[PDB]
């Protein structure tokens, strides 16, 4: 899909991978 291309997109754009760390790493 490409409509949520901006949203879903933006929606977690960074704000995953800094959750992605502290789950992995910090756990």
């Amino acid at each position: 899909h490409i409509n949520e291309l901006l949203h879903i997109l933006v929606f977690g754009e960074s704000l995953l991978n800094d959750a992605v760390t502290v789950v992995l790493y910090k756990k």
